[PDB]
C-alpha cells in the first residue's frame, strides 16, 4: 500500500504553537481550516480553538482544555496529557507557519485524489 500520509506531528507543532502563542491563530487559520486536520483528534482541539476565538476567548492550553472538559471530549482527545504533550510540541512557534503550511498540503492531497 501506499498508506496516505499525515502532517500528525506538523499538526501537533500547529496546535502546540497555537497554544504557545495565541496571535498566531491568524497565522495557522489563514492557511488551515478544522477540515484540513484528518486526525480526529487534532481536529476536535482545533475546533475547540475555533469555538473560542469566535467566543472572544483564549485558546491557550488550560482554557481549550477546560472548554473540551465543558464539552465531555478532554478524554475523547487523550485527556490533559495530550493536551500537555501538545502544549511542549513546538520549536517556540517558529515554524508554526510552516507547519500549517505542511497540514494544508496533506488536506490538498486529500482532496486532489482524482
Amino acid at each position: 500500500m501506499k498508506v496516505p500520509p499525515h502532517s500528525i506531528e506538523a499538526e501537533q507543532s500547529v496546535l502546540g504553537g497555537l497554544m504557545l502563542d495565541n496571535e498566531r491563530w491568524d497565522d495557522v487559520a489563514e492557511r488551515v481550516v478544522a477540515d484540513d486536520f484528518y486526525t480526529r483528534p487534532h481536529r476536535h482541539i482545533f475546533t475547540e480553538m475555533a469555538r473560542l476565538q469566535e467566543s472572544g476567548s483564549p485558546i491557550d492550553l488550560i482554557t481549550l482544555a477546560e472548554s473540551l472538559e465543558r464539552q465531555g471530549q478532554l478524554d475523547s482527545v487523550g485527556g490533559f496529557a495530550y493536551l500537555a504533550e501538545l502544549s511542549k510540541n513546538t520549536p517556540s512557534a517558529a515554524n508554526i507557519s510552516a507547519y500549517a503550511d505542511i497540514v494544508r498540503e496533506r488536506a490538498v492531497v486529500r482532496e486532489m485524489i482524482s
